[PDB]
C-alpha cells in the first residue's frame, strides 16, 4: 500500500504545516501537524476542557462505530517550545493520503496548553519520529508510520515541504519526479527516539565550505534551523545590522537587508537554503527589525534541522530495519 497527502502552510511565514487526516467511521478529518520529532497522535476533541479550545475541529469518539477507549491509558506531553498536552486513549480507524490504519492510538486531549488554544489551524499532532519516544502509558503506542510500515511498499515516508507553497508527505514510496539529481542517504541514530544524523558542514551564501561534524534531528515539526553558535553567528555576520536580541529571543535584521543563501552537508552532496527562506518577517507589526530563521541551539542540548532546512529538499525517512535519511535538491 500507499499513501500521499499535501500538507499546506498555517501561514503567510510557514510557521507550521497541517496535513489533513481521516478519524474514524465516518470518517472524521482533522488537519494534524506531522511531527518528525515526536511519537505521539493527539487531538482536539469532544474531551478537550472547553475554554482551551478556540476554532479548532474537534474528534468526537462517541459519533465513530470504530472508536474504542484504550482503558486505562493516558498520555501527556512537552515540547521543546513549552507547550503541551495530555489526556485518555482511543484506537480508532485513521488514514492519511488513502493509506488505512486500523487500531491506530488516538491520543484524546483533555488539556492543552495556551499556544495550542491560540493556534485555530491546527487540530493536533501526529508524530512521526520513533514509537519508543511515545508517551502513552502504562502501555507505549505505536506511531502510524510503525503500524503501517509492514503493509507499505516500501519502509518509507517523504516530506517535500513547499516555502510559502504546499507541499506533499508520502508513504511508502518514494516519487522520481519530486526531487533533482540524486539522493544521498545518511546514517541515522535512533538512540535518543529521533531521525538523529550528522551534516558534514556548512556555507554561508558565496563562502567557501566548511567540514565539520553537525549532529542534530530532523526535525519537521519545528518551525526554524537551529544549529551551534560558531555557525549562527557566522551566517548573520555576513547581514549588516543583524543582532542578537535576549529581548527578542534570538537574532534579528533589518528588514532592508538581503539575506545570504545557507548550505548545509549531506555527505559529499549539498543542500542550498535560498536566503528568502530565512526571513521571518517582522518582529510585531509595523516593525522594520525582522525575525532571523538561522538560530543557535546552545541551551536547546541539540541542534534541528527544521522546516527552514527541510523544506529546500526532498527528504528520505527510510524506516527499514536500518533506519536512514535521504536528501536531494528540487
Amino acid at each position: 500500500s500507499t499513501g500521499s497527502a499535501t500538507t499546506t502552510p498555517i501561514d503567510s511565514l510557514d510557521d507550521a504545516y497541517i496535513t489533513p487526516v481521516q478519524i474514524g467511521t465516518p470518517a472524521q478529518t482533522l488537519n494534524l501537524d506531522f511531527d518528525t520529532g515526536s511519537s505521539d497522535l493527539w487531538v482536539f476533541s469532544s474531551e478537550t476542557t472547553a475554554s482551551e479550545v478556540d476554532g479548532q475541529t474537534i474528534y468526537t469518539p462517541s459519533k465513530s462505530t470504530t472508536a474504542k477507549l484504550l482503558s486505562g491509558a493516558t498520555w501527556s506531553i512537552s515540547y521543546g517550545d513549552g507547550s503541551s498536552s495530555s489526556g485518555d486513549v482511543y484506537t480508532d480507524t485513521v488514514s492519511v493520503g488513502g493509506l488505512t490504519v486500523t487500531g491506530q492510538a488516538v491520543e484524546s486531549a483533555k488539556k492543552v496548553s495556551s499556544s495550542f488554544t491560540e493556534d485555530s489551524t491546527i487540530d493536533g499532532l501526529l508524530g512521526l519520529a520513533f514509537s519508543t519516544l511515545n508517551t502513552v502509558s502504562p502501555t507505549q503506542q505505536k506511531t502510524f508510520f510503525d503500524n503501517a510500515k509492514a503493509s507499505l511498499d516500501s519502509p518509507v515516508f517523504t516530506a517535500d515541504l513547499g516555502y510559502h507553497a504546499p507541499g506533499t508527505y508520502n508513504f511508502g514510496f518514494i516519487d522520481t519526479t519530486a526531487y533533482t539529481g540524486s539522493i544521498t542517504y545518511t546514517a541515522v541514530s535512533t538512540k535518543q527516539g529521533f531521525w538523529e544524523w550528522t551534516s558534514t558542514g556548512y556555507a554561508v551564501g558565496s563562502g567557501t565550505f566548511k567540514s565539520t561534524s553537525i549532529d542534530g534531528i530532523a526535525d519537521t515539526g519545528t518551525t526554524l534551523l537551529y544549529l551551534p553558535a560558531t555557525v549562527v553567528s557566522a551566517y548573520w555576520a555576513q547581514v549588516s545590522g543583524a543582532k542578537s536580541s535576549s529581548s527578542v529571543g534570538g537574532y534579528v535584521f533589518p528588514c532592508s537587508a538581503t539575506l545570504p543563501s545557507f548550505t548545509f552537508g549531506v555527505g559529499s552532496a549539498r543542500i542550498v537554503i535560498p536566503g528568502d527562506y530565512i526571513d521571518f518577517g517582522p518582529i510585531s507589526t509595523g516593525s522594520s527589525s525582522c525575525f532571523g530563521g538561522i538560530q543557535s541551539s546552545a541551551g536547546i542540548g541539540i541542534n534541528i534541522f527544521g522546516d527552514v532546512a527541510l523544506k529546500a529538499a526532498f527528504v528520505v525517512f527510510n524506516g527499514a530495519t536500518t533506519p536512514t535519511l535521504g536528501f536531494a535538491s528540487k
